[PDB]
C-alpha cells in the first residue's frame, strides 16, 4: 500500500548494509564518507565490521549538503531494544511490502544468480565494510531510494546494498518507480533536483535478504564480525556457522585457504593497514619526563618538538604525546608543544619531499577537555585512553565529527599509578583482560565508533605483577584477530626477568626491551610504544630482512639439487 | 691351539659400543675408554655423537699415569683414505675368520634365544645411559681376542658399572659361540700379545665374564641407542645378518615407534656435544662467546675477560689476528692467556666460584700458537677459521694421551684481501654445508670425536651481504649439528637498514641483537659477540617469555 509508505508516523527499524568500493587509494575516504551520510540520512549506526581487502574532491560536497527531517544526537547509549529484538527473531511490526513465500524465495534467488552467471561471460580489488543502522525509514524500498540518492551524491564506484530488514522475506520481481514518487519519498526524510533522473531506472528490483548474502564470501566474512549468532528463515544456519562452512569447504574441496587473499584492515589515520602485516613503532614523547629530569622546573616546547623530529627520522610511524606521568596543567604541557610541531612541520611541507612522510600523532589522555582542544585544532589523529574511555565515556563523542573519524587505543588497567601495584588478583588473567577489552569495543561500536579504528592494549605493568606481564606476553595470540597495541618499554618487569650499578640496569632494561620487540615482531603485534626508537627500528629492520625471502620454494629445490650431486 | 696367537699382522675393522650411566663423569669415562681403545686396540677412524639415552670419580687420573705400554705402535700421521674401512663399508673381500662362523639361520635362532631368555630375566627383577660408538682399525686378530683386551680395559677402569664396551661388528663375520670357557693361561697369553704386561688379580675376574661371543652383537637390531649411534657413523652398512641398511633400520625403528606405540623416541634420546668436559644437549641452549681482540696490554686484556664472564659469557674467544709487523700473534695472545690462567688461580680458595670458569677458545690458524697454548693448558677449544685447511698438522694437537679438545670449523675462501672477490657459488647454502661436512669427515677419519666438532658458516668471509643473509635464513640446514656463528659488528648488518656516525655503530650493535633473537629461536648453539651484556639481556628476556610457569 503506497499510502502508508508516505504516512508520517515515524517508525524504528533495523537495517544491515554492505558498503564497497574499488579505489584502493581512497577506500578509507570513500567508505567513511558513505558512513557519515548513512548516519545522516537513515538513522544511527550501531554496528560495523572490520574493513576488508577482497578478491572476487568530496571535501567540496561535505559543505554543500542539505539537512534532514530528523534530528541526530551524539548522545551515548547502553543497549538497544530494537536491536536486541532483531538478533533473536522476536515479534516486530508487519512488513508494509509484499513478502514472497519462504520456499518460493529459494528458487527466485537462483535465477538472478544463474542469469547473472551468464551475463558474466561477456566480460580488480574490492573493499568491503558492513554496517547496522537504526532506521527512522519505514521500509527497505524507501531506504534503497535514499541509498541510491546517497550513491549518486558522491559521484562527480560506491555500491551500498541492503542485506537485511527486520525478519522480512521480500522479492519484488519487476517494478518501476514514478519519476515523482521518488521525490515524495526523498522529501520525506530530507529537506529539498538534477539527480533523480539517473535514479529512476537504477532500481530494477529488490531482494531482502540481498541475493549474494550467503554466496559472496566478502559478505559472510563481514557479517561474522557484527552478528555471528543471527539466524534467518532464508538461510539454513547462523551467519557464523555458514561463514565457517565456507572456510572449511574452500579448504577441503578446492585446497585454498580463503583468508589469504581477503585481508582485515585497521585504520590509524586515513590510510589502509593490513592487520598483522607490520609492527609499527610508536615513539614516546612524555612532556613531563622531557622537562622535569634536568631537575628543572620549566617546559622546553622547542626541545620537545626537536625530540619529536629526532623520533621521526629515527623511523617512528606514530608519536604518542603525554602530559600525565607515573603545578602546571596537562593541557599547558601538551597543546603548545602539539602547536609548535604543527607549525614547524608546515614550514618544511613546502618541500613536498616530506608530505607522505608525515607521522601519525597520538595523544595519551583521559581528559575530555584536552582531547577536544586537540581535535578542534587538528593537532592529533588518535586518542590513547588508558582508562578505555572509562574515566569519561563522553570522550567517545569526540571520535566522530562532521565527516571525519578518529581511531582510539583502549587499554586495560585497575586503579591508578599509586594504587595499582596491589590490584593484582585475577580469576583468569588472560581472558578477563581480553573480555574487558572486547566489551569496551562493543560499547564503542554500539555508539558507531567504526570497529576497524579501535586498538586493544593489554596494559603491561598496570595492575599486573611481573609474572603477569610475562603471562600476558606468552598468550598474545589471543589477540590474533584484532589490532594490538602494546607498551613494554622501560617497564620494571623487564629487569625482574634477569639474574654504575644503576646505569647498567638501564642498558639491561633497554636491551631486554629489544628482545620483547623481536618477540612482538614474530607474534606480529601491530604497534609497539617505545622510547628507544632507533634501537627498535634497527632490530625490526634486520628481522624484516631475514624474513623477506626471494623464492619461497628455494630451500627444497636447492635441497634436491644438492642430493643429486 | 694357537692359530689365534698367529704372527701374521692383522688389519681388521671393528665397530664398538661404549656405554656408561654416570652423567656427571660421562665424558671422562667415555673418553678414558676412547683413549685405552686408541692405545690398545688400534686406530679410531669414526665416532658417533654422544647421547643421553633412555633404557634399555678421580682414580681415573691415577690410572692414566701408570698404563702398560702397548706392544703395538701409535701413528699420529694424517690419513685421507682408509682402504680396509672402505672394504668394510662396501661389503667386499676380507680374510676368513679364524673363529667358527655360523650361517644366517643359526644366528637368528641363537640370537633370539638370548633375547627371550634375557627378557624373562629382566621381567621378574625388582637412570639414563650415556652412549657412543666407534670404528677401530684394529691390529687385534679376532673378536674373541679383542673381547679379552676390551675386558682388561673394563677392569682397569674399575676401582681396585662404570663402563660397558661391546663389539658390534668385526669385518663381515657372523659368529655365535655358546660355551666360552677360557683357560686362565690363555687370557694372560692373549693380553700379552698386545700389551707389555708389568697385574694378575684382574685376570681372575676376567675368566668368568666371557661366556659367549655373538657377532653382530645381539642387541644391535634391538636397542634404539645402538641404531641411533650407528646412524651417525655408517648409514649405508648392510651386514649379511641384517634385514636392511643401518639407516633404513633406524628410520623404521623410529617410524614404527611413532604409530604402534605413539612415542616419538627422539624426544627422550638427546644428541650431545662437548666444549670443555661437560655435557651440552644439542639445541637446548644458545651460549654467548665473548670476543677478545688483543690487537691491548696484558692487564687491560685480562680485565676485559673478567668483565665478560660477569656480563654472562660462557666462552671467551681470544685472537691475535684481525695485520701489523711489530708484535707477533704469539706475543699478543700467550701473555694474556697466561695472566688470565694465573689471576683466576689466585681465587682458588673459593671452591664455589670456580665452577663459573669460562671455556677459553683461541682464534688461530697457526700451529705454533696453538701448540704453545695447549702445552701450557691455556685454552680448551681451537677456533680455526680455515677449517684446519691451512695447516692440517694442527689436528695432531687436538688430542693427547688424556685430553681431547673441541674445534670450531669455519668456512671461508681465500684470504682477507682476496675474499671479497671469491664470491661465486653454484648452491651457496649446500656448498658450504657440504664443505663443512667433508671437513668434519676428515677430522673424524683422523680420530677427532665427532661431538667435539662445531660448524660455522663464516658469515662475511667470501660472501656478499645478501649471501650472509641468505645463509642465516637457511640456518635450519644445521638442525642436526653443533652450530657456532659470528655476525657481530659485520658490515652485512648495516646493509639491511635504510640510511656523529657513531650512529652507524649503534644500528649495527642493535641489528646484532635482532640476529641474537633469531639465533635463539633457531636454537643456534653458540654466538660469538662483542656485546656480552646486550646479548645476555636479549637472551635472558626471550628465555623468560618461553619458560611457562605452573
Ligand atoms: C618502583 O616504582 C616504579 N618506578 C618506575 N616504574 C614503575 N612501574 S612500571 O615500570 O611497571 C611502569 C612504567 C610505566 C607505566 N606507564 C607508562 C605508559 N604505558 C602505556 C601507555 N599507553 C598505552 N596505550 N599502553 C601502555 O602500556 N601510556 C603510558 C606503567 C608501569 C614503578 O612501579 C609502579
Ligand atoms: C679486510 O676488509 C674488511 N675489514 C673490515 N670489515 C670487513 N667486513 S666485515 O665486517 O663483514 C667482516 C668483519 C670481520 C670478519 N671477521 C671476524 C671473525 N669472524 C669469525 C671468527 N671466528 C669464527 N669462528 N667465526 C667468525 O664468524 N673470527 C674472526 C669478517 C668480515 C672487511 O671485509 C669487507
Ligand atoms: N537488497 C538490495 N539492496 C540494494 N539493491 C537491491 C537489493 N535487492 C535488489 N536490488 C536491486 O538490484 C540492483 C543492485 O545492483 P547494483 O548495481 O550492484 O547496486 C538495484 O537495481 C536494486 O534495485
Ligand atoms: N659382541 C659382544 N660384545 C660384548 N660382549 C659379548 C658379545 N657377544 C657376546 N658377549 C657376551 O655377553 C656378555 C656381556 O657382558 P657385559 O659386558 O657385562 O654386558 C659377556 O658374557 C660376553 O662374553
Ligand atoms: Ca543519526
Ligand atoms: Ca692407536
Ligand atoms: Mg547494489
Ligand atoms: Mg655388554
Amino acid at each position: 500500500i503506497q499510502e502508508l509508505i508516505l504516512s508520517e508516523e515515524n517508525k524504528t527499524n533495523i537495517a544491515v548494509l554492505n558498503l564497497g568500493t574499488n579505489d584502493r587509494r581512497n577506500a578509507v575516504l570513500i567508505l567513511e564518507t558513505a558512513l557519515h551520510l548513512v548516519e545522516k540520512y537513515l538513522g544511527k549506526i550501531i554496528n560495523t565490521s572490520y574493513l576488508y581487502e577482497t578478491v572476487p574532491y568530496i571535501n567540496e560536497l561535505m559543505q554543500n549538503l542539505e539537512e534532514s527531517k530528523y534530528e541526530e544526537n551524539k548522545e551515548l547509549i547502553d543497549k538497544c531494544e530494537e536491536y536486541e529484538t532483531f538478533l533473536k527473531n522476536g515479534k516486530v511490526d508487519n512488513s508494509i511490502l509484499k513478502e514472497v513465500n519462504v520456499e518460493n524465495y529459494l528458487l527466485e534467488c537462483n535465477n538472478i544468480i544463474v542469469k547473472n552467471d551468464e551475463i558474466m561471460k561477456n566480460n580488480s580489488y574490492f573493499y568491503n565494510l558492513t554496517v547496522v543502522v537504526k532506521t527512522f525509514v519505514n521500509d527497505p524500498l524507501s531506504m534503497l531510494v535514499v541509498i541510491k540518492y546517497i550513491e549518486e551524491l558522491m559521484k562527480r564506484i560506491i555500491d551500498i546494498d541492503i542485506l537485511f530488514f527486520n525478519d522480512f522475506t521480500i522479492f519484488m520481481k519487476n517494478i518501476k518507480l514514478e519519476k515523482n514518487m521518488i521525490y515524495k519519498i526523498l522529501s520525506k526524510y530530507i529537506h529539498l533536483q538534477e539527480i533523480i533522473n539517473n535514479m529512476v531506472d537504477n532500481i530494477e528490483f529488490l531482494s531482502i535478504p540481498h541475493v549474494y548474502t550467503t554466496h559472496r564470501y566478502s559478505i559472510l566474512l563481514c557479517l561474522n564480525d557484527m552478528i555471528p549468532e543471527y539466524k534467518h528463515n532464508v538461510l539454513n544456519n547462523t551467519i557464523r556457522c555458514l561463514y565457517n562452512k565456507y572456510v572449511s569447504r574452500m579448504k577441503e574441496q578446492y585446497n585454498i585457504n580463503i583468508k589469504e587473499n581477503n585481508k582485515r584492515i585497521y585504520v590509524l589515520k586515513d590510510r589502509i593497514s593490513y592487520l598483522k602485516e607490520k609492527t609499527n613503532i610508536v615513539g614516546i614523547l612524555n612532556v613531563n619526563y622531557d622537562s622535569f629530569s634536568d631537575g628543572g622546573i620549566f617546559v622546553e616546547p622547542k626541545r620537545a618538538v626537536q625530540r619529536m623530529f629526532e623520533m621521526i627520522n629515527e623511523g617512528a610511524s606514530v608519536i604518542d604525546i603525554g602530559g600525565e606521568s607515573f603545578k602546571i596543567s596537562e593541557r599547558d604541557l601538551v597543546v603548545p608543544v602539539l602547536q609548535l610541531f604543527q607549525k614547524e612541520w608546515n614550514d618544511i611541507k613546502n618541500k613536498i619531499v616530506k608530505c607522505d612522510a608525515k607521522p601519525i600523532i597520538s595523544i595519551d589522555t583521559i581528559n575530555y577537555n584536552v582531547f577536544k582542544e586537540c581535535v578542534d585544532n587538528d593537532l592529533v589523529d588518535i586518542l590513547n585512553d588508558i582508562s578505555a574511555c572509562t574515566n569519561n565515556p563522553e570522550i567517545i563523542k569526540l571520535l566522530k565529527k562532521k565527516n571525519k573519524f578518529y581511531s582510539v587505543v583502549l587499554m586495560h588497567k585497575r586503579g591508578n599509578p599509586h594504587t595499582m601495584d596491589k590490584l593484582t588478583n585475577y580469576d583468569n588473567l588472560v581472558y578477563d583482560i581480553k573480555n574487558y577489552l572486547e566489551q569496551r569495543l562493543n560499547f564503542l561500536v554500539l555508539n558507531g565508533i567504526p570497529r576497524y579504528r579501535i586498538l586493544f592494549d593489554i596494559g603491561l605493568g598496570f595492575a599486573k605483577k611481573h609474572d603477569q606481564s610475562i603471562k600476558l606476553l606468552q598468550n598474545i595470540h589471543v589477540y590474533d584477530e584484532y589490532p594490538l597495541f602494546i607498551g613494554y618499554s622501560r617497564k620494571r618487569f623487564i629487569s625482574h626477568c634477569m639474574n654504575d650499578k644503576d646505569q647498567l640496569l638501564y642498558q639491561k632494561n633497554i636491551c631486554g626491551g629489544l628482545a620483547i620487540a623481536s618477540y612482538s615482531y614474530y607474534k606480529k603485534v601491530d604497534l609497539i610504544r617505545v622510547h628507544d626508537v632507533l634501537e627498535t627500528k634497527s632490530v625490526l629492520d634486520v628481522l624484516t630482512k631475514i624474513d623477506q625471502v626471494k623464492d619461497p620454494n628455494s630451500s627444497s629445490v636447492d635441497k634436491l639439487a644438492a642430493a643429486l650431486e
